[PDB]
């Protein structure tokens, strides 16, 4: 297993931000992190937490054109690629929350309609995966109500084997990584590292003993916080302090982040979140307050850490 | 306790729901008078006075209730006195309502405790202060039954919250107890033990009655505890008796003999087996509408409609006047 480092592009996923002409020259840039990976992420929609039908590949949302540029583009600037598709709520509910009743009732939308939906979405791109040679699929992001359908989980995973033969990963929560029964279906495991300015080498702890207990590769799947007051606190909330800018929480987050999560041999690195298709001009990156960090101080933090020969090793 | 909850603390209920969904303003107007006495003529023996809590999602531990427009402390007195000034026995139904319109069975938080989301330990401490208020209220008014919850399916599996949740209510509220799940859920509520009287939404279609009755009759006898329903009823819309639950099916379709079939089936599989003890009809608004526009009103309500005659002659018949 390759150790990772990634940055995420194209969130959200918007088939006009993709095919501007901006979108290359942003893909282009985010090379300048010394990355070897890119996760190309996009949004599916549903219109509620409780209801079954996931929307794909329709505007606004990417083509399946957009994603073989996308695919392409990375590979062809020497990127390995995670495929991740990543199913939104049209009214703003956070996707963790994504649940229906443990019995099947005749008035209810049912788990097996939803997991049919998700499985049509899920093997739409890991077709998708397999015809543009993907290094790897992450079948799911922070599905923290969905986890406990192991049967349904382990059925999805079994449709996707038969269609794309690369490396898959589950992306768990932030604090989730002994939550999931079915590590063992997948051949990677990972999670949301939005661990808070403090918290890091308690958390290198806590997952050290997980990953060692499953005894398969563990990597960030996601891992990052905005330039803005205070978000090293919750590195996760995309809603804080919005336009109060910081730029030293963002270094002093990654600072912290890659001191405890480095080389240990049973930690196989980053995918950080991450890079717009879309980018703001460098003179704007000082007022800027999102997770990425063009322009900023944190990514020479990432640069020096990714060139490193203790990393640039693995 | 078994079929028979403790002295301390089974009537076969002729009830209908009054007051929902719990406005100030309407219970407080000189037509809330008129509605309640109007209600005495279904032959009814009980009601329950609903009325609503808020919080604002599915997935927030916050719930407030009465601050404008829900129902104050008074509002709530009056509706119990009144009631019980025109003999009727009263179960008081505090019920959560979201305010972004999600169905209260939803609401739900992780399983697992994690630093950057609403615990159950939250939301339950808030549900606590909610019906806390209104144990003491029912208990300070002398309210015979109360409702601890409905339809809060996402919630049930929390066993041990439930569990000290009714324990609390005992300490403050010396009546009867009931919890009502929701319409499929009878046999999927695991402390059914911990309240008084078993009860469920009985809004099952036309043509299931009959199948309810053996499935409900059965999860009955497993449980040895008085059951009844704490909703039962359909809107007077098309095809409405094929999805009695559904409050927004076929708005302004009416349909008054849809409603009628919904009240003969029922009747006809529940009556009075001994280990059955009735039903709390739903509803019955503050603010009544005219006799002379009930042929054209699609509400669950049956004033003034052939419905309203099924459940006269049912509540008065000697097979359940004798329950
Ligand atoms: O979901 C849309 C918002 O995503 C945000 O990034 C999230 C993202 O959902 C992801 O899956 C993750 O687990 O947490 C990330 C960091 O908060 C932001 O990109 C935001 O701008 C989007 O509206
Ligand atoms: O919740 C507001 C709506 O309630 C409706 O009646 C519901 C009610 O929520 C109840 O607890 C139950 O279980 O189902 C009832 C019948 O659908 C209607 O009164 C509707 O008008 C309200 O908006």
């Amino acid at each position: 297993m390759d150790y990772i480092k990634g940055m995420t592009w194209g969130w959200i996923g918007n088939s006009e931000d993709w095919r501007s002409n901006e979108a290359e020259r942003s893909m282009e840039e985010m090379t300048n992190l010394a990355i070897n990976w890119t996760a190309i992420a996009f949004q599916g929609l549903q219109e509620t937490a409780h209801s079954p039908d996931i929307t794909f590949a329709e505007p606004p949302m990417v083509t399946d054109e957009n994603v073989r540029w996308a695919i392409a583009k990375a590979k062809s600037l020497g990127l390995s690629v995670i495929l991740k598709p990543i199913v939104n709520v049209r009214d703003g509910t956070w996707r963790a929350h994504i649940n229906f009743f443990d019995k099947d009732v005749p008035c209810e939308p049912t788990w097996s309609q939803w997991f049919k939906s998700y499985e049509s979405f899920m093997l739409h791109y890991a077709k998708l995966a397999e015809d543009t040679g993907c290094e790897m699929l992450c079948i799911g992001c922070a599905m923290v109500q969905t986890e406990r359908r192991e049967k349904e989980w382990r059925d999805l995973i079994q449709k996707v084997r038969q269609v794309y033969s690369g490396i898959i990963t589950y992306n768990c929560d932030k604090y989730q990584e002994d939550e999931v029964t079915w590590w063992d279906a997948v051949d990677v495991m990972s999670s949301s590292g939005y661990y808070p300015i403090g918290s890091w080498e308690h958390h290198e702890s806590r997952i050290k003993k997980i990953v060692e207990s499953w005894q398969k590769p563990f990597f960030f799947m996601e891992a990052g916080c905005p330039s803005r007051l205070e978000s090293g606190s919750v590195p996760y909330d995309w809603n804080k302090n919005r336009g109060q800018i910081d730029m030293d929480e963002q270094r002093v987050f990654y600072e912290e982040m890659f001191k405890f999560f480095h080389g240990q041999k049973w930690f196989y690195g980053f995918m950080l979140w991450d890079w717009p298709a879309k980018l703001y001009r460098l003179e704007d990156a000082s007022e800027n307050d999102d997770y990425c960090v063009y322009g900023k101080p944190a990514a020479e933090v990432i640069k020096s850490f990714f060139t490193s020969n203790k990393i640039a090793k693995r």
